[PDB]
């Protein structure tokens, strides 16, 4: 789990993302679907996307963003207490949507760079270590709760 003190810098860290969540979870996004391109075809309302200044100028994935971005932020505030908002979340993921927990860690290293980008010199060694483990420990719930279902991709 996390200290006290690494939850303080994960839910301080969220501070900046809060400021402008569908923008962060624009980015997030973008940065995923250009870096992973596989990701996208997992999404019928985004494969029409076909360049990145089609992404950027999407109405509807910004509005995604907000919906991803409040999902995992909510979580967070659990501060690893979130079995009934992570369970239905993996159960929705695997069986419905069919998304392998390699797209999760892509997210992950998705939303620290995107930190830097947005933040660049004000998200520290100590700030950076934090959310690592935060966003770890999310996708190994999720990992467990794949495991029981059995899923793979």
């Amino acid at each position: 789990g996390l200290s006290d003190g690494e939850w303080q810098q994960v839910l301080n860290v969220w501070g900046k993302v809060e400021a402008d969540i569908a923008g962060h979870g624009q980015e997030v996004l973008i940065r995923l679907f250009t870096g992973h391109p596989e990701t996208l075809e997992k999404f019928d309302k985004f494969k029409h996307l076909k360049t990145e200044a089609e992404m950027k100028a999407s109405e509807d994935l910004k509005k995604h963003g907000t919906v991803v971005l409040t999902a995992l932020g909510g979580i967070l505030k659990k501060k690893g207490h979130h079995e009934a908002e992570l369970k239905p979340l993996a159960q929705s993921h695997a069986t419905k949507h069919k998304i392998p927990i390699k797209y999760l860690e892509f997210i992950s290293d998705a939303i620290i760079h995107v930190l830097h980008s947005k933040h660049p010199g004000d998200f520290g060694a100590d700030a950076q270590g934090a959310m690592t483990k935060a966003l770890e420990l999310f996708r190994n719930d999720i990992a467990a709760k794949y495991k029981e279902l059995g899923f793979q991709g």
